[PDB]
């Protein structure tokens, strides 16, 4: 993947949008 990601993953790597944190994308 060439981004969306990079910001992303981090997001789900954390715990997903279940985090206080919404989509990269």
């Amino acid at each position: 993947e060439e981004e969306a990601v990079r910001l992303y993953i981090q997001w789900l790597k954390d715990g997903g949008p279940s985090s206080g944190r919404p989509p990269p994308s």
